[PDB]
């Protein structure tokens, strides 16, 4: 299970991605991984294709 962190926000512009041991233990970390960047708006990771889009 790999997820991707995609910043919508003309502040700040990045994607990457990478795979973990499980699926619930990557999604708590990259919770925390965009934590750092302090980034305000609509939060949210789809289920879909386990992809993490946020939304300023």
């Amino acid at each position: 299970m790999t997820f991707k962190l995609i910043i919508n926000g003309k502040t700040l512009k990045g994607e990457t991605t990478t795979e973990a041991v499980d699926a619930a233990t990557a999604e708590k970390v990259f919770k925390q991984y965009f934590n750092d960047n302090g980034i305000d708006g609509e939060w949210t990771y789809d289920d879909a294709t386990k992809t993490f889009t946020i939304t300023e």
